[PDB]
């Protein structure tokens, strides 16, 4: 594809990272804006923005995501494009190959070994995928902390983001997709909750003088 830039939507996450940017610019740009302006918004990532404005925003972020003044766009169109960015990745952020590994983790009998197994799978994620997921989960932790205001629990966020992060391969048995959605949602919920739990713990250390 000579002379044309690949854009930022629909391209592999690794091609959007480098030595100067461990996280894709569009991902950071979107998440940081929501953190700086939108964490108080009721139904954040739940409500949907206008289709046209969301489309316009994706268009603008395609050519050059840096120059995009996100303040000129509605908050639910920004959250819409974010989820759309995740869904348009050539491979889901938590990969096709490790999809079954995540299922097997949550199929374990007890919570502790479930958590440990989940984090064991995270360690094997490709570098770009781990960097992006890391940034995203931290963002969702920030959102969930303001659940009393934005009404977005870790469970709600999990339901929204799990299918964006984990997709069963097209060559899987569609008779088991029934339980799989519950399983991938549980996986993401446990991840957000444990990261938030550790957040709250270290936060009580942060908030002291000496």
């Amino acid at each position: 594809f000579p002379g044309v830039e690949p854009g930022h939507f629909g391209v592999c996450v690794d091609s959007l990272t480098s030595d100067k940017a461990s996280v894709p610019i569009v991902l950071e740009k979107l998440l940081e804006h929501v953190e700086m302006h939108g964490l108080y918004t009721e139904g954040l990532y739940r409500k949907s923005g206008a289709a046209n404005r969301t489309r316009e925003l994706r268009q603008a972020l395609q050519t050059d995501p840096a120059a995009v003044k996100l303040e000129n766009f509605p908050i639910h169109a920004i959250t819409g494009v974010l989820k759309q960015w995740l869904r348009e990745l050539p491979e889901p952020l938590m990969t096709f190959a490790q999809y079954g590994d995540f299922l097997r983790a949550v199929e374990l009998p007890e919570k502790q070994e479930q958590l440990a197994a989940i984090y064991a799978v995270l360690e094997h994620l490709p570098e770009a995928n781990h960097n992006s997921l890391e940034r995203l989960i931290f963002h969702l932790v920030k959102v969930a902390l303001l659940e009393d205001v934005n009404r977005m629990s870790p469970g709600a966020l999990a339901i929204i983001f799990a299918p964006c992060l984990l997709r069963c391969p097209d060559n899987s048995d569609p008779l088991t997709s029934m339980k799989d959605v519950l399983k991938i949602t549980t996986c993401v919920e446990m991840l957000i909750k444990e990261q938030m739990r550790k957040y709250k713990v270290k936060m009580e250390e942060i908030s002291q003088l000496e």
